[PDB]
């Protein structure tokens, strides 16, 4: 379950939000592939409530009604194109997985889903699964409220309603051969793995069970006895009786300390520097990084959703944020997952996004199509962040030197740094209010190289930024503070 089953040589799963199937398929074939993504977080792919209140929001997909197929994302027949012309291309899909609970309990009974399924949260009936009153917590749980109350209580936090979602009761065999069911329909159809949802309410135990009921992934396409990935959702920035490492045995955890600690030291909080980014990982108290899943920002904490908080940094901190997101795909540590968004009117009031609700761009309610720009950029209020030339040349600059060790690293004791990855790349970042020019060792092989940050190497030549290594892998840096992007990176493929 550890391993994330990508191709050899792609480091990387983009989150494509919202994303349609269709629309992903082609992504998959017109730019995952040929840049290098090793894969792609889908958005729920199965039935959800179709909520008009708000008027569709993100977190209806968080409200399941069934496990068929049909969102709107997609039907079954789209999804399985998907899957399968990008798993054709070398480009694996993982699934965005919401196990833990159905619906709101106080949600409308009626057909209001997106297949038109019928359910009724106040009976507990939802009989395209089907289920009854018989498969929810009701009974186990505590507390006076039916929901969860205290996260200083570890049992509650598993057994009763995260914010009033009809919790399941994973114990069951029933549910778990439900869930499985649903699943390794999945896995069949040739996803790589999954996203647990709300993992942490989930016993370790239960995960387990479901888990030992799935499938080897389709070896049409997978070698024998590959395993599907895990990673779970869980947010433990510590102070909590749960801890990440209790779900170790499942898989690899989302390691939420690392977005929100990365935030607060390149906004430079509470005198944070990114000089003390040198022992950045284990030291900084984040879990094992073969069982770490990380990321700058996710779809949740993006909008003030999540955990992080404040500091963490968006697409909206587009020169802070490319700048923690290439640090972020330089360093070794954890399998990295890029964010992709779309944009919403975020409106701030006493300090809260009052439109934080806003679904993906549409038409009366329908998903937009991701149209691409002559400049590659995308349409349609998609801001597709893994197309932008510093986060997409990082991608591949993490597959280039993938193996290769941390070292060489320099500090000037404040917020300008650089290390290097073996003998493949080297990255330099000012972070201060002034400018950077110094000589510093790269440990790469003497030459010309194309800082792929402020361009690209095309046809023997740099758009941008060009870096010359001495027969001592020394090489001359210079970063004004007030650049574009106030970082460099070079690597074995952007030599000339
Ligand atoms: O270890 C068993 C388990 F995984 O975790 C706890 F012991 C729960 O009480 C139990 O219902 C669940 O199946
Ligand atoms: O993740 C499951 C678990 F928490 O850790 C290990 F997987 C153990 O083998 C299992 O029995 C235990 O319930
Ligand atoms: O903000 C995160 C969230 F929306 O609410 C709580 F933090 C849950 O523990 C988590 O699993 C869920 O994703
Ligand atoms: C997990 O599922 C939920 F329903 C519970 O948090 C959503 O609200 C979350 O955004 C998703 O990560
Ligand atoms: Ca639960
Ligand atoms: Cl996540």
């Amino acid at each position: 379950q550890y391993s994330p089953n990508t191709q050899q040589g792609r480091t990387s799963i983009v989150h494509l939000f919202e994303w349609r199937w269709v629309d992903i398929a082609l992504e998959c074939e017109r730019y995952l592939a040929p840049k290098g993504f090793g894969g792609v977080q889908v958005s729920p792919p199965n039935e959800n409530v179709a909520i008009y209140n708000p008027f569709r929001p993100w977190w209806e997909r968080y409200q399941p009604v069934s496990y068929k197929l049909c969102t709107r994302s997609g039907n079954e027949d789209e999804f399985r194109n998907m899957v399968t012309r990008c798993n054709n291309v070398g480009v694996r899909i993982y699934v965005d997985a919401v196990i833990n609970h159905m619906c709101g309990n106080a949600v409308s009974a009626g057909t209001s889903s997106t297949c038109g399924s019928y359910f009724n949260p106040g009976s507990r009936d939802f009989p395209a699964v089907p289920y009854s009153g018989w498969d929810f917590n009701d009974g186990k749980c505590k507390t006076g409220s039916g929901d969860i109350e205290n996260y200083n209580d570890a049992t509650q936090v598993r057994d009763c309603r995260l914010t009033g979602l009809l919790d399941l009761a994973l114990e069951k065999d029933y549910v778990r051969s439900k869930i499985a069911e649903y699943m390794n329909h999945l896995i069949d159809i040739g996803v790589a793995g999954f996203r647990l949802d709300a993992s942490k309410h989930m016993w370790p135990g239960d995960i387990k069970a479901i888990l030992d009921k799935l499938h080897n992934l389709n070896s049409n396409w997978f070698p024998a006895g590959s395993k599907p990935f895990i990673y779970q959702e869980v947010i433990d920035l510590g102070g909590e009786p749960i801890k990440s490492s209790d779900y170790f045995g499942n898989g690899r955890v989302t390691e939420f300390k690392y977005g929100a600690k990365l935030g607060t030291v390149i906004r430079k909080w509470n005198g944070e520097k990114m000089s003390y980014l040198k022992n950045w990982g284990e030291g900084w108290g984040f879990v094992p990084s073969d069982r770490a899943l990380v990321f700058v920002d996710n779809h949740d904490n993006q909008r003030g959703h999540g955990a992080g908080g404040a500091s963490i940094l968006t697409f909206w901190d587009a020169r802070l944020y490319k700048m923690a997101v290439g640090f972020m795909l330089a360093h070794p540590y954890g399998f990295t997952r890029v964010m992709s968004s779309y944009r919403w009117p975020r409106q701030f009031q006493n300090g809260n996004d009052v439109n934080d609700w806003v679904g993906p761009p549409n038409n009366n309610g329908v998903i937009k199509e991701v149209t691409i720009n002559p400049d590659t950029t995308c349409g349609n209020d998609w801001v597709c962040e893994h197309r932008w030339r510093q986060i997409r040349n990082m991608v591949i600059f993490r597959n280039v030197v993938d193996g290769q060790p941390f070292t060489n690293w320099y500090d000037n004791g404040s917020n300008q740094v650089a290390f290097g990855r073996g003998n493949r790349g080297f990255i330099v970042f000012n972070n201060d209010d002034w400018s950077f020019s110094l000589t510093l060792q790269t440990g790469l092989p003497a030459g010309t190289y194309c800082d792929v940050i402020s361009g690209d190497k095309i046809n023997g030549n740099c758009t941008g930024i060009k870096i010359y290594v001495s027969d001592d892998g020394k090489a001359h840096f210079s970063i004004s503070n007030s650049a574009e992007d106030p970082f460099i990176a070079i690597h074995a493929e952007s030599k000339l």
